[PDB]
């Protein structure tokens, strides 16, 4: 009674259809069958309660993420991982039938999400790295024979160029266990919560809510998180779609149905890399993110905040030396939305931009400190907020989605003016002082050192044009001096 493809396939034509969710109306016992897998899900379906919740679902192919950033001009730092199964794979030979793929890609993932260092190797020196390994494999329709040497939960890999087009896939774990997954967007409670930690079959509960991705250890859900896992999802939710929100996303209809992962890891307290936000799996880093009202406040909020910004900044808003600028908008919003301090105030950054920048006549681009540059970007959001135009942002952000060039390296620097242009045109006023004393329009050759390099030149030409264009609107100038803006 082995697990081959030829007795599989068999036992495939006793099903009523290729989800094997149901057997032929003729089919009365297990006599016929020749797979011990498929027979063990025949006997469940004979005796008249079989689950298939889970183990066997249909798959949506969401957009790549990278078709996702391109769209918006910002990161592709969305989870590999959103196509979560709520299936954990024990170690040994799997079955796995896949439906009508139409030659759409698709793929199996097994992440280690578990993965600690060797015993007596420093956590932050683990020669295996910092990264999260998986197991990737290559669906085809029909039988899929999977060996799995490490037990792991199951995600789907299925991304297209167009996926409101292309097929649903259905996919079956003939041989798995439904380990569950939370999902507030599914209308799941803190009861389903509570019953979904308890029973669960792996160390990891898969969660989800509108914009968040969680894979955290059930461990850590029960000891923190206990009952609310609603509130918690609701928390990540709220962070991100602050962002969101400042993005003009919402109003313009351009909220990616890509989720962004935060994931467990064993080797650091936090970081980001190209599969999300990951925090360590100890009592102290637990306890600020698996709680709902903890992971909310001060530096938890500003952490993930700052991180998550950094794929929500937008390049036309992140131009050589903005890096660790333009993503603090976003941090600075959601302190003001959460109930935590203005860290501008508390660093008493207005004073010590205007000194270093006004009061030195530098140029905007040589200002040496990312709170600094800040500066200017949070006074115009304070001022705008206050003074008939609260969605000042979110219609910058649009415009430049809509308007802004496309530059790399060095010409990154006409951004600069483009975003110059697009806060006068977005509130109709005149905005050239403003831009002028925090040092926007100093023409030279400027040396810029961020995580990259940049050589920018400034021309006299390029300011001239930008006022030019400016003055040519007749916008009125604002009646205040909007670099005296403080908290
Ligand atoms: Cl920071
Ligand atoms: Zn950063």
């Amino acid at each position: 009674m082995a697990n081959t493809p030829e007795h599989i396939g068999n036992d495939l034509k006793l099903f009523k259809d290729s989800s094997c969710t149901s057997l032929k109306p003729d089919v009365k016992n297990t006599s016929a069958f020749q797979s011990d897998a498929m027979k063990e899900l025949a006997t469940k379906i004979l005796a008249g309660h079989y689950k298939p919740d889970y183990l066997y679902a249909e798959y949506r192919a969401l957009p790549s993420p990278r078709q996702t950033g391109k769209n918006l001009r910002i990161g592709d730092g969305f989870s590999k991982y959103d196509n979560m199964t709520g299936v954990y794979l024990e170690k040994g030979r799997h079955v796995v039938l896949v439906g009508k793929t139409e030659g759409q890609e698709i793929s199996l993932l097994l992440p280690n999400l578990m993965r600690k260092p060797a015993e007596g190797v420093q956590p932050t020196k683990d020669p295996n790295g910092w990264g999260l390994h998986k197991k990737q494999i290559p669906l085809k329709e029909g039988i899929n024979i999977i060996d799995v040497e490490t037990p792991a939960n199951a995600y789907i890999s299925y991304f297209t160029e167009d996926a409101g087009k292309a097929p649903k896939i259905p996919v079956h774990f003939v041989t798995g266990k439904a380990n569950g997954y939370f999902d507030t967007t599914r209308g799941d409670t803190n009861k389903d919560w509570v019953r979904l930690l308890d029973q669960a079959v792996s160390p990891i509960m898969d969660a989800r809510g509108k914009y968040i991705q969680v894979a955290y250890p059930v461990e850590f859900l029960k000891k923190f998180t206990k009952d609310r896992g609603t509130e918690l999802i609701n928390a990540y939710d709220k962070l991100i779609g602050i962002q969101y929100q400042l993005m003009g996303l919402d109003k313009y209809g351009k909220i990616p149905e890509n989720r962004v992962l935060a994931r467990v890891n064993f080797n650091y307290y936090m970081f980001r890399d190209g599969d999300g936000v990951a925090y360590l799996g100890n009592d102290g880093t637990m306890r600020m993110v698996t709680d709902p009202e903890n992971v909310l406040k001060g530096d938890a909020c500003w952490g993930f905040s700052h991180e998550v910004g950094h794929v929500m900044q937008m390049r036309p808003m992140t131009w050589g030396g903005m890096t660790e600028v333009s993503n603090n908008i976003f941090s600075l919003q959601a302190a003001a939305k959460t109930g935590n301090e203005s860290r501008l105030k508390r660093q008493g950054s207005y004073d010590k931009a205007r000194k270093e920048i006004i009061e030195g006549e530098i140029a905007y681009l040589q200002s040496k400190d990312v709170f600094n540059k800040l500066v200017p970007l949070w006074q115009l959001h304070l001022y705008f907020t206050k003074n008939g135009h609260p969605d000042f942002y979110p219609d910058v952000m649009e415009y430049l989605r809509n308007n802004a060039g496309n530059y790399g390296g060095n010409d990154t620097v006409k951004y600069q003016f483009e975003f110059v242009k697009a806060c006068c045109d977005v509130t109709k006023t005149d905005l050239t002082d403003f831009f002028e004393k925090w040092g926007f329009f100093k023409p030279g050759k400027f040396h810029i050192g961020d995580y990259a390099q940049y050589d920018f030149n400034v021309t006299p030409e390029m300011v001239e044009e930008t006022k030019k264009w400016i003055a040519g609107k007749g916008y009125p100038k604002p009646e205040t001096d909007i670099t005296e803006l403080s908290e």
